[PDB]
């Protein structure tokens, strides 16, 4: 579990957003795991706006935070699940590091601010969802 809270939004996994997030949808998109919310408080959070490949992600399955080196964004073919049929995910970065499912949601952030969300993972792998793009957040 996890989520980014900048402005007046709340970003999510897309495959763990509650009712009141879709009550309240700004955006949503099933390719890349992502929805976006509205809040009525100001968050907390700053997005990254660079081309970092190295950072820092909190993994809740080892209460720790681990460094990562990740590649660029880019369309990433990933298994059937019960949330979603066999597909490529977009805006996916990889990196060697810990996951289990329940890892969705950790933050992973360079010395710019926040980069994206742990949303895949694998055998020693783990897959986070970029955000950097999404300039609409601030
Ligand atoms: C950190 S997730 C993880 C970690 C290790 C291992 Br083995 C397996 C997983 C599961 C995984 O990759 N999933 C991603 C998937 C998707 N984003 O389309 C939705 C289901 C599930 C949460
Ligand atoms: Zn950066």
């Amino acid at each position: 579990s996890g989520a980014i809270y900048v402005g007046n939004y709340r970003v999510v996994n897309r495959h763990l957003a509650t009712h009141n997030d879709w009550a309240n949808l700004v955006w949503e998109d099933s390719s890349r795991d992502l929805l976006v919310s509205s809040t009525t408080a100001q968050g907390c959070d700053t997005i990254a706006r660079c081309d970092c490949q190295t950072g820092v992600y909190y993994c809740s399955s080892r209460r720790k935070h681990y460094p990562v080196s990740f590649s660029k964004p880019s369309l990433i073919f990933v298994e059937a699940s019960e949330y979603y049929p066999a597909r490529y995910q977009s805006h996916l970065m990889l990196a060697v590091g810990h996951s289990e499912p329940g890892d969705c949601g950790g933050i992973l952030r360079c010395q710019h601010g926040v980069v994206g969300i742990v949303s895949t993972g694998g055998n020693g792998l783990v897959g986070f969802a970029d955000v950097r793009d999404l300039l609409w957040l601030d």
